[PDB]
């Protein structure tokens, strides 16, 4: 399952971000969603 909508990503369930928005964690320490424009 994805990570809700406003729900910040995390290694807990693995970043992914539900539909309508993609997550951007990468190897960097900073991670967060990213809705499409």
């Amino acid at each position: 399952g994805c990570l809700g909508e406003g729900e910040k990503c995390a290694d807990w369930s693995g970043p992914s971000c539900c539909d309508g928005f993609y997550c951007s964690c990468r190897s960097m320490p900073y991670c967060r969603c990213r809705n499409n424009s």
